[PDB]
């Protein structure tokens, strides 16, 4: 009088180790974040690591351990009330919970947590049988998982590939057809290939599949920058749709000379549709794609204005955009939360893709880098990206590789910081 | 070809007579419309009708029927030659070509056509073994298929069960395994028990997969109406936390009574959380669950004035909001674009479900009849939804039937016309 139809969901990794269980757990997180999702990723990884305090053989790893089976389960466990803490004291509205889980003792172990709290489940299983997919996937782990020594990876391979004989020894697939048939999931087939999706149950488990027909595991780049400078950056106007400054056209040719310096193979190149960041990328010599989403936000009635203007004719406004930047938006105009919502497309095939030049704006690129950087929305309106910079980023599963790239064209200074140490507040 | 990210699309479903196409096809074009992408629906059913001008027996429907698989090539060639016109001269982004495209030899013409115009293609095939999903739907086309007499249908299942064995025997199902696996589609499995889905290309692509995950397709019926009079809506004022007027409260009285007589299975109540639908919903005996994005419109600095006040205090946006009434946002609140985007989680979930009620407000309300009855953001503002009125909603593959039920209690009129 009611019952299950307000309860928080418990996504459920399954996999064979070598699988991107983590990656996709960690950026599927921080989607459900993005969209206002109170959402924590929980890595079984860590769990044992701290509880065994050494690194293990794979040995360690048999069905037949009966010492380390026991310390495996009492670590779920542990996680298991982690994640009940969360739910429900903490205000959590999704845990993710990253193990290879491949036995159904451990699934059914977790369902009936999961029942007995109230909690939905929806699980996610990651198989991979296409030998390149597995080959990289390995490899990635060689090079760089914590779950071995920082140093001296001479004998990881060897021993890692041992481990994972060990887990398909009892690895029990889900099996749609009949011993789950009846339960939520979505095997995800050779890092996102193709799909098998079975029983989604309400709206939140809809968008936690839309997001995985976007997720790309495998490393990519990605490289943002703004337009060249514009005639207006040089007048200090926001807004507008002002051409590139005699600067700004430098810029695009030095730009032209990084991409082929890069030897970026597939490169595909998106713009705005305003005019200087159409401009700067028509100077490249490669076919590029305008987007009406990717348009600098709308500063509505001050559109065109300085800062200095704008505090003078609209003092009260002026003053609560620096309260709340986030938030504020202008008469007749956008926030930064109006923007996020436009840029969602954008930001999925950005997901998707890699080898793609994004040439924006400044509060777009803010928008984007918060979101490949795991940035807040308080932090997001204040990021700080300079005209004529590249950053380039290759997503990781703990982070995002930055890497900045100033060109030797010089450029005003857009970036207006918060002001700072003023009485009350 | 897929040239460029934001290439048009073109979706082809695939499947047997009787396996809920027709309605996706529908369901998906107007939701990709809401959205805001251009979508048109190519339904070849009538295009076959109208070249042959007549209804026609299963015999028309056999394989080796040589001179009907010539009209029936010929329609499917003269429906691509409207695709692309749609695609290329209209402004369309997405065409859906609703036919069964059962074999290899139709599919590959429809690919060769895609890639000859720069078109994606992704297919959606329907795939039915359950018995009662598939005695189901058979029953429906039994009784409201058009591909029929309207009247006297008394031989219609027996020609109709004949005809899907003439498709059978040459159905080819997608196979992601070998032949298929290079191409782009989604298997829609029971309509919508289970999916498989291969080689979603692009944002649009996963778009499409969402909704169908949130489609239903059996016959569902939702109710829909507005909180009980309040006391604001007796003094002409706009938005607030008003509580009910004792009318709106006999309403809610009236209103337990009817849903009773409508004997409802498993029925779920839906409010916002301002107190004039909570109200409504704790007199009806059940339990009720409340949503925040189910709230009115928020009017901003005019919260709490009526129109006469508003109109004498700020003429300008009293009068620009006469203009553009959809995209029109008030100082410091929303438009109905921004009513329609925090909508959206609760628009999929009545997708999904049936025997729901959800007791709201005018300007929600109107949100929830323009999607559900396919109206346009010109017409949107301007739905009406009396106080009082209860608005039975029974989908359809073309359209919603719509029962009006006026309950027996007064109420004041809130719907302002737009000026002439
Ligand atoms: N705690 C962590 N901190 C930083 N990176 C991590 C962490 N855990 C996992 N990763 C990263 O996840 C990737 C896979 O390593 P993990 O240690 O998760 O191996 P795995 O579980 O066998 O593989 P997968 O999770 O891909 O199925 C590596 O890139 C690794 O650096
Ligand atoms: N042109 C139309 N106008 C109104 N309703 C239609 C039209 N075409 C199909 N429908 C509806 O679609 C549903 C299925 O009927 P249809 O004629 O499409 O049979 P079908 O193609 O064998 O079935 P399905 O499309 O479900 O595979 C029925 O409710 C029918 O009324
Ligand atoms: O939110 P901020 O810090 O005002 O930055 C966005 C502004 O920056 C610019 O891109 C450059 O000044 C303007 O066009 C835009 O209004
Ligand atoms: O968009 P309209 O026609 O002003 O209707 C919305 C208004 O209707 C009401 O629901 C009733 O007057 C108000 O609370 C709301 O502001």
């Amino acid at each position: 009088a009611s019952y299950m139809t307000n309860s928080p969901t418990l996504i459920v990794m399954i996999g064979l180790p070598a699988r991107g269980k983590t990656y996709v757990s960690k950026k599927l997180t921080r989607y459900l974040n993005w969209i206002g999702v109170p959402t924590k990723v929980f890595n079984l990884g860590v769990y044992r690591r701290e509880a065994v305090k050494s690194y293990k053989s794979y040995d360690f790893f048999r069905h037949d351990n009966e010492e380390a089976m026991k310390i495996r389960k009492q670590c779920a466990l542990v996680a298991l009330e982690d994640v009940k803490a969360y739910l429900t004291e903490e205000n959590g509205q999704i845990a993710v919970f990253d193990a290879t889980n491949t036995t159904r003792e451990r699934r059914d172990m977790i369902l009936n947590f999961a029942e007995q709290n109230s909690f939905k489940v929806f699980f996610v299983e990651s198989v991979c049988d296409d030998p390149d997919v597995i080959a990289a996937n390995i490899l990635e782990v060689k090079v760089s998982s914590p779950d071995y020594p920082e140093r001296n990876r001479e004998n990881v391979m060897e021993d890692f590939l041992k481990r994972i004989e060990c887990y398909k020894v009892t690895y029990r697939p889900l099996d749609p057809d009949n011993y789950d048939k009846d339960l939520s999931f979505i095997k995800v087939i050779n890092v996102g290939q193709r799909f098998l999706v079975n029983r989604v149950q309400d709206y939140i488990q809809s968008k936690i599949v839309y997001y995985l027909m976007n997720i790309h595991v495998q490393p990519r780049t990605i490289y943002l920058c703004r337009h060249g400078e514009s005639e207006f950056n040089l007048l200090g106007k926001i807004g507008g749709d002002s051409g590139l400054s005699v600067r700004g056209k430098q810029f695009a040719q030095a730009l032209r000379k990084f991409l082929e310096e890069q030897e970026i193979t597939d490169l595909k190149v998106w713009t705005s549709q305003l005019k200087r960041t159409i401009q700067t990328a028509e100077s490249l010599g490669v076919p590029y794609e305008q987007w009406k989403i990717l348009n600098e936000i709308d500063a509505g009635v001050c559109e065109e204005m300085t800062y200095a203007e704008i505090e003078k004719r609209y003092p009260e406004e002026f003053a609560l955009r620096d309260q709340e930047k986030y938030l504020y938006r202008y008469p007749g105009g956008e926030s930064y939360q109006d923007l996020v919502q436009r840029l969602e497309p954008v930001i999925m095939e950005l997901e998707r893709q890699g080898n793609v030049l994004v040439i924006s704006h400044q509060a777009v690129m803010r928008c984007l880098l918060a979101y490949f950087l795991d940035k807040g929305a308080d932090e997001l309106p204040y990021l700080r990206c300079p005209l004529h910079t590249i950053f380039k980023l290759t997503p990781v599963a703990y982070g995002c590789k930055v890497e900045t790239i100033k060109l030797n064209v010089e450029a005003v200074n857009t970036h207006r910081d918060k002001p700072t140490n003023n009485f009350p507040k």
